[PDB]
């Protein structure tokens, strides 16, 4: 087959957001659409360091 298996830190989705949940904003306001690709794992947010980590680090 032909599929790019993204890193274990990420997950492939058919719908995602260019603005993911973060430690700075748990739900950023965006006029975004469903983006197809690999985003951070559910429950893993963009911290204030620029990395997706567990919400416990927020």
């Amino acid at each position: 087959g032909s599929m790019i298996r993204c890193p274990k830190d990420k997950i492939y989705k058919f719908c995602g957001s260019p603005c993911p949940p973060s430690c700075k904003d748990l739900t950023p306001n965006c006029t975004r659409e469903c983006k197809k690709g690999c985003f951070c794992r559910d429950g893993t947010v963009d911290n204030n360091h620029g990395k997706c980590v567990k919400k416990e680090n927020c």
